[PDB]
């Protein structure tokens, strides 16, 4: 979408609301599948809600983009490569576009926090221009996403739960690798109502679910290599103080001469499944994170899905 030109980023909605578009600052790839990151400094300093997101991608080029919302970006330029980084301490993800899978809006009453003294005081945004065939025009592009922001305080507060694995070793040609993530929950109750996969490509199907009193209840399933923006849940999971959040991401090593380890390149893999919720504004943390595996043994009762591709 058009470069903003003399109008700038900030547009007043209303004295409580406004709109802040966060665009790539006039870049053009000269690779095939380029990753640039840009930040964006919160114009207010209070502590600010985020309750929409709309679009502003290049149907063309764009593969997929990334919002997170971070206290310091990886970089203190204009842009740079994301291969550098998103942020040097945690990138909470906000929201995910995906070019053939349309996002889903958050529900309403609900909104991440951010600002004031613990919120993010950035957003980090990421581009992927995967072909890059339009740009021999050698035209700057200036996709992005405009956020809609409101200091009224929301009754309910998005966050993330981010399970994750940091051990996976899938041997060379080896049919089948799990990757088993397990955690207990303790905190007051969230409702996921969607959920983003992530996984290099040797991923297959990864899963999530909610395990209370040994049943298995889905969270979300999904063949990490469509499209991974944040899908919708089935239904409504409150996730309860007691409860074990179990998640498996089935890689092969077929076609690999070595072994893949987890890591950031596309030489490597990653088991990543986002986890977004609500939780009552008075109980509410804005993101939680498991990288590890509490009850192995559970999952000899997972359910077959997990297993078979979809
Ligand atoms: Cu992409
Ligand atoms: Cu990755
Ligand atoms: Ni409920």
């Amino acid at each position: 979408n058009e470069c903003l030109g003399t109008i700038g980023p900030v547009t007043p909605l209303d004295a409580s609301d406004f709109a802040l578009d966060i665009r790539m600052p006039g870049v053009t790839p000269k690779e095939s599948d380029t990753y640039f990151c840009m930040s964006m400094r919160l114009p207010v300093d209070e502590e600010a809600f985020v309750i929409d997101f709309k679009p502003r991608a290049s149907m063309d080029t764009v593969h997929h983009m990334l919002l997170f919302g971070c206290n310091m970006p990886s970089s203190t330029g204009s842009y740079w490569f994301c291969d550098e980084g998103t942020c040097t301490d945690k990138a909470n993800i906000l929201y995910a576009w995906a070019r053939n899978a349309p996002p889903t809006r958050l529900p309403k009453g609900v909104g991440f926090r951010v600002g004031g003294e613990t919120g993010s005081k950035y957003f980090v945004l990421q581009v992927h221009y995967g072909d890059i065939s339009a740009f021999r025009d050698n035209h700057k592009d200036c996709s992005g996403v405009s956020v809609h922001l409101t200091r009224v305080p929301q009754p309910l507060i998005a966050g993330m739960y981010l399970m994750m694995s940091v051990d996976t070793v899938i041997p060379p040609g080896e049919k089948v690798v799990n990757a088993d993530i397990s955690c207990q929950y303790k905190m007051y109750p969230m409702h996921v109502f969607a959920y983003r996969v992530h996984t290099h490509h040797l991923g297959k199907v990864v899963s999530g679910y909610r395990v209370r009193n040994g049943q298995w209840t889905l969270i979300g399933r999904q063949n990490p290599q469509l499209p991974q923006a944040f899908y919708p849940v089935e239904h409504p999971v409150d996730v309860t103080f007691g409860d074990i959040l179990a998640a498996r991401c089935v890689f092969t090593g077929e076609g690999r001469t070595e072994a893949t380890h987890i890591g950031g390149t596309s030489s490597d893999e990653m088991c990543n499944l986002y986890i977004m919720y609500y939780m009552e504004a008075k109980y509410a943390l804005s993101f939680m994170t498991c990288t590890k595996n509490v009850a192995p043994d559970m999952f000899r009762t997972i359910p077959a899905e997990a297993n078979i591709p979809i």
